[PDB]
């Protein structure tokens, strides 16, 4: 059997949410994506014994000013929202993303995902491994760093939003 859950992936520019969401889907990297506008792919994947259809929602990037789009606060099982190690700017951006989303879907409880990308690139990094997983933590939220360049990372992601969707009864 077979299960059908969407799930939107959500971010400032160039964090590398359509790099990380190729990674998984199409098991390669790509070197430079035009900027999206809307991607969706549909993805089987197994968690845990139990087979998933996964709908993926690549979506365009949003700054702090963004108006949080309502479609991607109705009908998604799980939000994947990332930032770049390498740019405080997309940290900060993060932070008012989740409060807008937050908003939005109001008393019904989500599953999170933060995710910190680019951790491949050592020289450029100028978030710690702590400071993201200390904000997850006050969202509640899971938390794991990724290169959009390593597999296993990428499908530790969408695997992990899966185990934390069924948590929710
Ligand atoms: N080294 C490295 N580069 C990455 C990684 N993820 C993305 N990139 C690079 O960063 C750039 C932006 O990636 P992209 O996936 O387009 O980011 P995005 O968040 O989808 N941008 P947008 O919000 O405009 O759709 C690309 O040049 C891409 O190859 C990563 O994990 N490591
Ligand atoms: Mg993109």
């Amino acid at each position: 059997q077979s299960k059908s859950r969407k799930i939107a992936i959500l971010g400032y520019r160039s964090v590398g949410k359509s790099s990380l969401t190729i990674q998984f889907v199409e098991g390669q990297f790509v070197d430079s994506n035009d900027p999206t506008i809307e991607n969706t792919f549909t993805k089987l994947i197994t968690v845990n014994g139990q087979e998933y259809h996964l709908q993926l929602v690549d979506t365009a990037g949003q700054d702090e000013y963004s108006i949080f789009p309502q479609t991607y606060s109705i009908d998604i099982n799980g939000y994947i929202l990332v930032y770049s190690v390498t740019s405080i700017k997309s940290f900060e951006v993060i932070k008012v993303i989740h409060g807008k989303l937050l908003d939005m879907v109001g008393k019904v409880q989500i599953p999170i995902m933060l995710v910190g990308n680019k951790k491949d690139l050592h020289m450029e990094r100028v978030i710690s491994y702590e400071e993201g997983k200390a904000l997850a933590e006050s969202w509640n939220a899971a938390f794991l760093e990724s290169s959009a360049k390593e597999n296993q990372t990428a499908v530790d992601v969408f695997r992990r939003i899966i185990l934390e969707a069924e948590k929710l009864e």
